[PDB]
């Protein structure tokens, strides 16, 4: 063990690469080392690429295959399905501004509105955890003013997930894409 604090954005991906060395992940360890990194902005400026229509999501790092780590850029308003997360560990770190988090229960098979259990505003710096067996959320930039930029960690990485249609709880698979990888721009 013993977890120190990252002292830099680069510090938190070799302490990351320590963690995740073995099969098992431990959540509240991982989740301490993200929240006490302070996001310094000059740091992550490479990986912030937004666009202006919908969030992205920028590869900062791979993981030696054992997670990926990126960040995601939120402009105004902009805001993600309500999804799962394949079998994965998910932490998300505010780097700038606030995201809004809504928790929602795994639809049954029958045809219903999707009702939210819960709602939170994450703010800077904060680190939140999601799995499967927790529940589904959405997250929204449900700001007018200011964009927003998280880091998130997935564990084992996956690039396809499932929307839920809130009207009825159907759910659609979906691919997910990179915006850019390691700074660059990916089209
Ligand atoms: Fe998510």
């Amino acid at each position: 063990t013993e977890l120190l604090k990252p002292r830099t954005l680069a510090d938190l991906i070799r302490i990351l690469h320590e963690l995740f060395a073995g099969d098992e992940v431990n959540v509240e360890e991982v989740q301490a080392v993200l929240e006490a990194y302070e996001s310094n902005p000059a740091e992550w400026a490479l990986y912030a690429k937004f666009d202006q229509y919908r969030y992205t999501r920028n590869l900062v790092d791979q993981g030696n295959g054992k997670f990926n780590l990126m960040i995601l850029c939120w402009g105004e308003g902009h805001g993600s399905s309500i999804h799962d997360h394949t079998d994965s560990h998910c932490f998300l770190k505010l780097l700038q501004g606030n995201l809004k988090e809504t928790l929602f229960d795994w639809p049954d098979k029958k045809s219903n509105e999707m009702i939210k259990k819960s709602e939170r505003t994450l703010r800077e710096n904060q680190c939140a955890y999601i799995n499967d067996s927790i529940g589904l959320h959405r997250v929204e930039n449900v700001s007018h003013t200011e964009p927003a930029v998280s880091l998130h960690l997935y564990s084992p990485p996956f690039d396809t997930c499932h929307a839920f249609d809130q009207r009825t709880g159907h759910k659609n698979k979906v691919t997910m894409t990179f915006h850019s990888k390691f700074g660059i721009r990916t089209p």
